């Protein structure tokens, strides 16, 4: 069965849309994760209900608020 | 009878994705784990029942995921 | 008597399966494992006590499930 | 003494069990487990008063399940 | 040191629990155990200053629970 | 790096500001704790929307509630 | 560069964390563990906007944190 996690394994330094719990969404360039789904986006933007609310150079995601990853 | 072994004979084949909060998703499946993450190919989000993207590649974390159903 | 047993005893009759959230499904049993995944051959989704989608099968991921009975 | 050994001398005795969203459930406890996974016989689904249903067996989610008292 | 050392100091002594959503029960601590499930005797459900529920015993999941403390 | 339980244990017997999911809150003297975060307080009060609304002399906190922890 | 390297390379410099249910704290990164729990320093809790507390030191489960930002 492919794994999962060698799905974002094979999306390592590429652009990637985020959707969390909650309604908020994140796009940046995936750099890192671990078992437990968590995340590092390299120069990404936080949206907010369709709304960008914030750029920052690096952010560290946790896994628990992940919906799914997809490349952009 | 496992409901992965389901998953299995599904792979490569048109699934439906049922998320938490109403979210859909009808993809090609490609992976999954124990946990039930999964990894679908030539997707469509699909919010209260109007297409809202079209990716060809998403993980899905499976805390997420309410069920799972082979296409018509 | 331990609950998993309970599920052994349903399979290849018909059961109702209560979400989180509201919604049943209502189908055959014909699986499930440890973490109480369970799958429904020739099933329905019941919405409001009405159905909204009816598919050959499904995967319902434990995690989600509120309670299964016979039918 | 613990909490489990006391649903143990409950065997068989009937009980109601609650839920989250204000559900409970009236019948007969045979069987649980560490996780608090429940099985009760000629059981009655009780919302608000009126029967939703009866059942001969129903299985219910440890995670779902608030709390557990005899009903002699 | 430990929090359910200080939990065993009330064995047979009444006390307090604080279930999410914002109930509680009012009763005499009988027995608990590691995922912190509790058992009490002739206890209350209180909803906004009136008790709602009288059992004359209850097996409270661990997990519903916000604390427990002795007495006021 | 430094460990946060280390910085918690620094805090023993000290008075700390306990924030728990819903805005509620516990100004007391930390008494103890686990892994999971699950915490002893003495001489503590519960705080709901701004006001007081009980003292106790020691409460048992269930970790998964737990927002953050800081001394007074 | 898991996400655990990225929490260490932020050490002794300020981070940015929200939480879930909009709490957000903003502070110098003192501590961090695999559960993800949380030590800040001289960090303020923000919501809406307006510094709502300024604490010399704040522990922070781990469970309740969203994401974290070096700033």
């Amino acid at each position: 069965p492919p794994r999962p996690l060698d799905v974002l394994n094979r999306s390592l330094k590429s652009p990637v849309i985020v959707r969390l719990k909650g309604g908020r969404e994140f796009r940046g360039t995936l750099d890192g994760y671990d078992i437990h789904m968590n995340l590092v986006l390299l120069d990404a933007e936080e949206i907010q209900n369709g709304e960008v609310v914030r750029k920052v150079g690096s952010v560290v995601i946790r896994g628990d608020t992940v919906v799914f990853v997809s490349p952009a």
